[PDB]
């Protein structure tokens, strides 16, 4: 078998809003995309995180007015396909952009949607 570098976990939510969340090899979630109305929205939003994994510059380095340092990334469509959890140092959200480009060159997909 081939390395594994952590995981995606596509899951819907109370409101049906698919979402996958990006984990790293601890099960440590690095990445969070948003509510989306359709799972082809979120196909084409992980499509985007893999292609924008090694594209540092197309992340949103922000620093919440909380004193949080997080990092929002882009699509074409000016929708974050994945909006990180906000860290309390800085060196946390620059290891989280290493991070998200390590297991954003991925694509294992565990379908947690089907929840009814």
């Amino acid at each position: 078998g081939v390395i594994m570098a952590g995981w995606f976990e596509l899951s819907k939510s109370s409101d049906n809003q698919f979402r996958f969340v990006l984990k790293a090899g601890n099960g440590e979630t690095i990445l969070t995309s948003e509510l989306y109305t359709s799972k082809t929205s979120a196909e084409k939003g992980i499509a985007s995180v893999r292609s924008n994994s090694p594209q540092e510059e197309r992340y949103e380095k922000k620093t919440a007015s909380n004193g949080k340092f997080y990092f929002n990334l882009k699509a074409a469509n000016h929708q974050i396909i994945g909006s990180s959890q906000m860290y309390a140092t800085a060196q946390s959200r620059e290891t989280g952009i290493a991070s998200v480009k390590a297991n954003g060159t991925s694509q294992t997909v565990k379908d947690n949607t089907g929840s009814n």
